[PDB]
């Protein structure tokens, strides 16, 4: 870390957020400052380039500036999907090489609670030709990341075959994961209907499934 | 992805692997290459940079390498908290910004790996009632926990609206994942089919669904 950035940046959704990146007259005061954006667990991607110029498919909230040895970065109207770290770049010319600074966690302060959207399928006729059957309960756009997963095969609670996965954060930082129970086609054309109910923050979303 | 590395590696503990990024002349091949790696949950920190030089508390157990266009990462004596995503970080000198690779999963192999079991959902009766489809992927029973999922439109790859969830361990110690992809039912109509495409350790299956 040549470039001096601020640890954080933290503010309400749909507010304005600032991040400062601080250089000498070699770097930021004579070369094209870019800025780099990396969602967690993902790469860093190119978001500006060109000191204000938008890299391809980059929103109007971004906005980039720069201004004697230093360059901010401007994020009009915060959504939960700008969470993530900034990093700003730009050439070193005292010593020949691409520089960067420490860094910026972007944090939307009290996010709002998503209930999640719930999509029951039933065994696909592929499968079933297989002697397989499998139904997966597809929970996405939630948040907090938390969820519970209840199966009925008509009145009755489905113990075993469950399987439901960890929730990843996906592209919009709202959370998805997919319950799955994996049936033998004797046990699944044998009940009038199977259910998942989907437990978040308390409230209950249940779907059903009947064969044909 | 500008720099290129393979998405999985991995060996028993006690063995070695490494890390190829190809780039070209203006990136890899003129300037300074850094490693990175990105802990489970954790910030991503520089483990090698300069090309060869290690980091502070960086064992000899990780050495970095360039020639011509590509850079390597290898990693010997290979163990459980070696178990990150590492990626490759290069200034372009055309581009005038930095370039870095799409990340490498590197996995200290504790059971036999095991290829996935690919599932492809077409949008359920319900749905399509409802003017919506989803497409889901069911991926499931695999190790190591690295997937690289790909859609097609009769033969032409869907570039929009594809959410792939994180791998999680299941009950059975095995990995599974899900993508989905969100369709108007006239997109699910205007093709004769739509295809999933299964990326793991270098074999790679295909699923397809069509139109009732």
């Amino acid at each position: 870390s040549v470039l001096t950035q601020p640890p954080s940046v933290s503010a309400a959704p749909g507010q304005k957020v600032t991040i400062s990146c601080s250089g000498n007259n070699s770097n930021i005061g004579k070369n094209y400052v870019s800025w780099y954006q990396q969602l967690p667990g993902r790469t860093p991607k190119v978001i500006m380039y060109e000191n204000n110029k938008r890299s391809s498919g980059i929103p109007d909230r971004f906005s980039g500036s720069k201004s004697g040895t230093s360059a901010t970065l401007g994020i009009t109207g915060l959504q939960t999907g700008d969470e993530a770290d900034y990093y700003c770049g730009v050439w070193d010319s005292s010593l020949s090489g691409g520089v960067f600074g420490g860094g910026t966690k972007v944090t939307v302060l009290g996010q709002p609670k998503a209930a999640p959207s719930v999509t029951l399928f039933p065994p696909s006729s592929e499968e079933l030709q297989a002697n397989k059957a499998t139904l997966v309960c597809l929970i996405s756009d939630f948040y907090p990341g938390a969820v519970t997963v209840a199966w009925k095969a008509d009145s009755s609670p489905v113990k075993a075959g469950v399987e439901t996965t960890t929730p990843s954060k996906q592209s919009n930082n709202k959370y998805a994961a997919s319950s799955y129970l994996s049936l033998t086609p004797e046990q699944w054309k044998s009940h009038r209907s199977y259910s998942c109910q989907v437990t978040h923050e308390g409230s209950t979303v249940e779907k059903t499934v009947a064969p044909t």
